[PDB]
């Protein structure tokens, strides 16, 4: 029985473009050059393909930052500047499949993106394939929440329910946590 990763601070839940433009510039006005926010993506799972319909931002334990995208009708030019702002690193597993995600549907290039998987290989001196969840208990001696029920919901429905937001939230937490852990590790 391993405790289940929370993310225990407060999560801003934004589905305008101008508001998230707000707020991710906000976010940029905060941070320097090294530092790091958590990152991750979420999308609805027969011939059209899935969009990203949400984008996570965990910029500490206590603010976690939910995009709806699938809810707005322009990618926020806000947003957009904070991920291809090369001086702010996003941390995540799976990452690079997210860039290529991004630049395909929004012509979104997410610049100074952290493999956590290949941080982990290398510091722990090993070579696995890795799960973020795999990563959690290694890691973090802690278990995440991963049943089919929230993982594979309808992201693109609004509102997005509790459930889902502290799921996505959560993700990128571990996101930001892991990323501390093995780059501070002794």
């Amino acid at each position: 029985n391993l405790p289940f990763l929370e993310f225990p601070g407060s999560i801003v839940y934004s589905y305008e473009a101008s508001d998230c433009s707000f707020l991710s510039e906000d976010i940029s006005m905060r941070l320097s050059d090294g530092d790091v926010v958590g990152f991750d993506m979420e999308w609805p799972p027969p011939g059209k393909r899935s969009r990203v319909a949400v984008i996570q931002l965990c910029v500490s334990e206590s603010k976690c930052y939910l995009f709806h995208i699938s809810s707005m009708s322009v990618f926020p030019q806000g947003l957009k500047m904070l991920l291809e702002n090369k001086s702010i690193k996003k941390a995540g597993v799976g990452i690079e499949g997210d860039q290529w995600k991004l630049l395909r549907d929004f012509d979104v290039k997410l610049e100074s993106f952290v493999e956590l998987t290949d941080v982990a290989n290398e510091k722990l001196k090993c070579a696995e394939t890795w799960s973020l969840n795999g990563l959690v208990k290694h890691v973090l001696g802690k278990q995440l929440l991963k049943d089919k029920s929230i993982r594979c919901s309808n992201w693109s429905n609004f509102p997005l329910t509790e459930d889902q937001k502290l799921y996505a939230a959560t993700d990128a937490y571990a996101g930001l946590i892991i990323y501390q852990k093995l780059g501070n590790l002794g």
